[PDB]
């Protein structure tokens, strides 16, 4: 019975944990563009993740450690040691804990849900203002580290198709939002859909009524109202600690 209108810090910190210990850990060696993508994304986290003091200090420490590695190749084992030295387990957690991303069954929702939330939050933080590097950094992360390539593939299809049209932080926020809805549409009512959390064109009317237009002559979404709702929804004040 989580509040669909809130953001739970637990989902965000679990996402970070999963990213650093699981997704990045799938590669014995981090090099080339994958390493560049990791550094750009961590730089984005260090600056835009809405973390508590200990977590923000942790991200800055990891960010700086990465910036110092002059080498072109970084063994994951070496990165794991850096995480351990910076007590990520104490700062974040040992096991994931989903609240707003809790699937009705283990295989439903979870990390993928937390990743979307994290991504949207990063775009909004950048718009309540490097900033221009948020969406590319997110694209970079999805391409080089995101587990389910099925999930990834569909995201990259959208990026090349239009991510290049994004010319501002606000546009980037809306781009990710609408791109997420295009994914929602294809997944709606699918055999893989969590029955307890049906896919819909988000935000639904009960969440944001002004975001929705009435005429079949005017667009479905009120882009201005939607932008404001997004800035309000993905904000530090809307996070439950
Ligand atoms: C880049 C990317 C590509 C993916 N591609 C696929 C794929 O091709 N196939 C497949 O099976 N799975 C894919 N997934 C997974 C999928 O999108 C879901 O994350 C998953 O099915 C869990 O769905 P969910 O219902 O819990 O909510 P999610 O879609 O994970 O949503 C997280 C939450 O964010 C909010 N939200 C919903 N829509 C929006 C929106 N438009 N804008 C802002 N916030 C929103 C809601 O509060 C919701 O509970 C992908 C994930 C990512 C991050």
């Amino acid at each position: 019975l989580a509040d669909r209108s809130k953001i739970y810090m637990a989902d965000l910190e679990s996402a970070l944990h999963y990213i650093l210990r699981i997704e990045v850990g799938r590669f014995p060696v981090l090099e080339g563009q994958r390493l560049v993508a990791l550094k750009k994304f961590v730089a984005v986290l260090a600056k835009y993740f809405p973390g508590r003091p200990l977590v923000q200090n942790f991200l800055h420490s990891v960010n700086e450690w990465l910036k110092r590695q002059k080498r072109n190749k970084i063994p994951y084992s070496f990165f794991k040691t850096a995480l351990d030295d910076r007590k990520e387990g104490a700062v974040l957690a040992k096991k994931v804990n989903w609240i707003g991303c809790q699937g009705s069954e283990p295989h439903f929702r979870g990390f993928p849900c937390s990743l979307w939330v994290l991504f949207h939050f990063l775009t909004v933080q950048a718009a309540r203002q490097k900033a221009k590097e948020v969406l590319p950094a997110i694209r970079g992360y999805v391409h080089y580290f995101f587990g389910c390539r099925d999930c990834a593939s569909h995201f990259e299809q959208m990026a090349a198709a239009s991510m290049h049209r994004v010319g501002s932080p606000n546009a980037a926020v809306l781009w990710l939002w609408s791109s997420h809805n295009r994914v929602n549409a294809r997944l709606a009512g699918a055999p893989s859909e969590d029955p307890q959390f049906p896919k819909v064109q988000w935000p639904p009317r009960e969440l944001c009524s002004a975001c929705h237009n009435e005429r079949l002559d005017v667009p479905v979404w009120d882009v201005e109202a939607t932008l404001n709702f997004l800035k309000a929804h993905f904000s530090p004040s809307n996070i439950i600690l």
